[PDB]
């Protein structure tokens, strides 16, 4: 709204920031593509220096020698204030050391939300009412996990959205690749092609697949407490999906195209086990590397851990343009390839055709892109608080139901293409009408 | 029409009917593909006996020492008459032959012209008068050349035409690939399912594309007499434009799909020089294998033949579904790859996307498939009368003038992507309205 912009990286100290956010504003910085009168603000309980963020986190710079001089005015721009996150002072010193700054009284606030969700009620709050900008806008990126089911999730919605309007909430996702955003980019413009075709009449079956070749890798833990459900299926081979099936915007606005993607959605019912696959990875015997591990034999891994690691799922978009057409979503790691690819089958009069689009897997990655969204404004690679809680309604009775029973997934070697059930599943969904 | 065919290679005892013409009937025969009681009758001057062409043809059948029954049995059902192609009494003795096999009266007659079409005139007018059957069908295979311009092709079709209704006509065409038909059977499931996308509106340009790896090796000699236009272009990838541009047949009758194919060339008028890239392939300096020879270095090429070995020719179909739309055609002998694809670009509202069909280069193959067609009566993979004439009127003007001005052709490194000029010419016509 001006030429004056903070970015407060709440909660500086940890892994997120050190590893990822500030190497990326450093390359914003650094190629020329933030505004120019940009301030960086890291807030968090242990008492640091900009000094010590740098001596922690320049390593991942990948910074050379002739950048040396756009490097020291990067952190001549950075300051850090320490503080607890519900102590109403610290706020207090956060909010008049940003007004101190030039412009600051004036300036747009971005606030990172770099910490557990579990304390984001408290910061959220406190924001909300000590540090948010009186002329500037103030948009708050938030971090997965977006809850848990659809009862964490709303809580914890509800909560954001009585503080913030929602062009203000930026939900962002960004760890299956540098890639990603291309994705949904391609499948709008494929949409707003094969729009004409893409009917019950010509497609009678449409698999969407996330294949990885790599295992968890000495970091099964964290993935044990989510699944491959929560993982890949739940947020982003379900916005595909929306994309794919969805009807021709109103224009391109970031709302009239969310908007179709939530129509997609309050039309697929909730998902049932037996429409459902799950697998779980062992140990490659001949292989090699982290294939000789499994699931399992990662250190990290609570024993006996049911997760799936691997997901087959049928969905059906339930309106007079897609009726008994199955939707296959099929994920999972350590598998052959590293494929991300949408197919549809048509209906022939002949064996039998498909059309496939891919990802090969513009030159602001995937995270580079979705920060400049942000400061552009650009909600529409982000998921809206009415789509995040269709979706978990679509996932959570299946969800509930896998942390009821621990029913034991199907297991698949490091590096197979999955379970031959999944292959089942789908040979099963053979419409016919 | 009944149970019994004949058979007649008239002009057996040639290069076609020894290399493909016996061991594709001998593979259907033994495949069990061929109607049950059929007979095989060669015809041609050199006075021979079956044991004489199984001498010189049996090297080709790949027959193993378990085929050997079936083997004995189809050259059982084997006879040889010799005869001049215009000499009366020869064409009796032919007849009365076919006569005397069994149910021969009755009998249906397929007569395969594999004789240079130099002596069509004469041939098809003898069987016309002496050798048609009274009760079961006739149908005529005639080979390539179909003459050279639209001058030469009209006197020849003419010719064969005031003799034989179009039905009994079958124009072969089978020396690019094993994977031939299936290239025009996905290209016409593909027009049926994209017909509603594929307008001016959707599509900014279509490029046509027939690469081959391997040079003439060995037999430029033959191909210098004809040239790239006349071998892949003229016939093949015109085709292919023809079923992409088309509109939806009337049914799935082959002569409703024709119709279709000919009102696509009845609005496509004469492509001119300054639309067409030649070019001719120099030996690989640094290669090696057929690729330190050239395309002059091949014995036997006449010396200092401007005769492309490359072209890429711009066609408009000008009606009101594809105005202005580029239609490229490019082929060549000597490329990097062994592509043949066909690529449809669109009009972004964004870099720039296009929508790829390829044939990955059912089990009868190209020229396999196109027998039994003549066998069942499907008309559709053979070029009509009409549509050979149209695309002879596009192609005549333009052949005639490389002909009479003999335009050095570009020169392109045996393994290149062919001229650069070319890209250059895909470049000139972003037509963008
Ligand atoms: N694939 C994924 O889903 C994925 C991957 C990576 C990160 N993330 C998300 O990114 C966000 C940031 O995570 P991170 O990688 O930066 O990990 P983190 O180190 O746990 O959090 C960063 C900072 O949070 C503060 N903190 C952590 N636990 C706390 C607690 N219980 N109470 C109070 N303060 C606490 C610490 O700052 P102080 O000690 O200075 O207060 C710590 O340096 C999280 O929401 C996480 O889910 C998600
Ligand atoms: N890519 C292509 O376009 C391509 C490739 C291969 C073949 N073809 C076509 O296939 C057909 C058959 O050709 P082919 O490969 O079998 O070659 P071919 O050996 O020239 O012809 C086969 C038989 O034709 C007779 N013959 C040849 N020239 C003659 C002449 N001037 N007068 C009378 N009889 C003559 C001979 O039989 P007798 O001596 O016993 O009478 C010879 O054994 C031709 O139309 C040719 O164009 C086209």
């Amino acid at each position: 709204q001006s030429d004056t912009h903070i970015f407060i990286i709440m909660g500086a100290s940890g892994d997120l920031a050190k590893k990822k956010i500030y190497p990326t504003i450093w390359w914003l910085f650094r190629d020329g593509l933030l505004p120019e009168n940009t301030f960086i603000v890291g807030y968090a309980r242990s008492r640091l220096t900009v000094a010590d963020i740098r001596k922690q986190s320049e390593p991942f710079f990948k910074a050379t020698p002739e950048e040396k001089l756009k490097l020291e005015d990067f952190f001549a721009r950075n300051s850090y204030v320490a503080g607890q996150y519900d102590d109403a002072a610290s706020y207090q010193r956060l909010n008049s050391h940003m007004n101190a700054l030039h412009l600051g009284s004036q300036a747009n606030r971005l606030f990172y939300l770099a910490l557990p969700p579990t304390v984001y009620e408290a910061v959220t709050k406190n924001i909300h009412e000590s540090c948010m900008s009186q002329i500037g806008w103030n948009r708050i990126i938030v971090e997965k996990p977006f809850g848990r089911d659809l009862q964490s999730s709303d809580r914890l919605s509800n909560h954001i959205s009585s503080l913030f309007r929602e062009d203000q909430i930026y939900r962002i996702d960004h760890y299956l690749g540098k890639e990603m955003v291309q994705n949904l980019m391609v499948l709008r413009f494929a949409n707003r092609i094969f729009g004409p075709i893409w009917n019950r009449d010509n497609i009678a079956c449409v698999i969407l697949t996330f294949k990885e070749p790599f295992g968890t890798e000495g970091r099964g833990g964290y993935f044990d407490e989510f699944g491959i459900i929560r993982d890949v299926m739940q947020n982003h081979l379900l916005q595909m999906l929306c994309l794919v099936a969805m009807e021709k915007p109103a224009s391109t606005n970031s709302d009239d195209v969310r908007d179709e993607k939530v129509k997609v959605l309050k039309c697929i019912s909730e998902v049932q086990a037996n429409n459902v696959v799950l697998g779980q990875y062992v140990g490659n015997p001949d292989g090699e590397g982290e294939a000789t591990k499994g699931y399992l034999d990662d250190p990290t891994v609570p024993r006996g851990s049911t997760t799936a690691t691997f997901a087959a799922v049928v969905l059906y978009v339930e309106n007079e343009r897609w009726d008994g057409v199955p939707f296959i979503l099929r994920c999972g790691k350590a598998l052959n390839e590293r494929k991300a690819e949408v197919r549809l089958q048509f209906h022939d009069v002949a064996k039998r055709n498909e059309l496939v689009i891919r990802v090969q897997p513009k030159l602001p990655d995937a995270y580079e892109r979705l920060i400049l969204d942000v400061f552009c404004g650009s909600q529409m690679h982000f998921v809206r608080s009415d789509e995040l809680r269709e979706a978990w309604r679509i996932f959570t009775p299946l969800l509930h139901q896998i942390e009821l029973e621990k029913p034991k997934p199907i297991p698949y070697i490091y590096g197979s293409r999955g379970p031959t059930e999944a292959d089942e599943l789908m040979k099963r969904v053979g419409f016919q009408y």
